[PDB]
């Protein structure tokens, strides 16, 4: 398999780790504060593949990439766990990706924007503003949820969509 050195970007009041954790650790914990920090080491299933990845979490108690400050240099893709009941962290994906395409090397990787707890109703961000930004980074938004654990799969599968895309389509 290969390895797909995942990052999480955004907020920590959207659910930064419940989405990681889940998609690895298959289970919800609730429980992961913003100031904890760990790397998930696990294989997925791609589009019904399947691709060796590591999601870190990234914790917060700081500004932005201070958090997960130590692990960019490899950022191989950043999964902007925004939600779409507080545009707070909104407002802080824009500037997450700004701080990203730095210390990577250009400001084109592969990330994508997602909405965490969608089932409810709710949404103190403009559904249209939230596709709207992911047009600006280039990503796609899926509107997912930690704990319906629905769409975090399309959520870190489209991510790597656009990673596990490139070792393809480079001719
Ligand atoms: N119902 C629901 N709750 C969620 C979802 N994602 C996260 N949560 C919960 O909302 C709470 C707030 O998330 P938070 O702890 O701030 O996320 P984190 O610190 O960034 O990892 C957490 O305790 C989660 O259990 C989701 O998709 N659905
Ligand atoms: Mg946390």
């Amino acid at each position: 398999m290969t390895e797909y050195k995942l990052v999480v970007v955004g907020a920590g009041g959207v659910g930064k780790s419940a989405l990681t954790i889940q998609l690895i650790q298959n289970h919800f914990v609730d429980e992961y504060d913003p100031t904890i920090e760990d790397s998930y080491r696990k294989q997925v299933v791609i589009d019904g593949e399947t691709c060796l990845l590591d999601i870190l979490d990234t914790a917060g108690q700081e500004e932005y990439s201070a958090m997960r400050d130590q692990y960019m240099r490899t950022g191989e893709g950043f999964l902007c766990v925004f939600a779409i009941n507080n545009t707070k962290s909104f407002e802080d994906i824009h500037q997450y990706r700004e701080q990203i395409k730095r210390v990577k090397d250009s400001d084109d990787v592969p990330m994508v924007l997602v909405g965490n707890k969608c089932d409810l109703a709710a949404r103190t961000v403009e559904s249209r503003q939230a596709q709207d930004l992911a047009r600006s980074y280039g990503i796609p938004y899926i509107e997912t949820s930690a704990k319906t654990r629905q769409g975090v799969e399309d959520a870190f599968y489209t991510l790597v969509r656009e990673i596990r895309q490139h070792k393809l389509r480079k001719l």
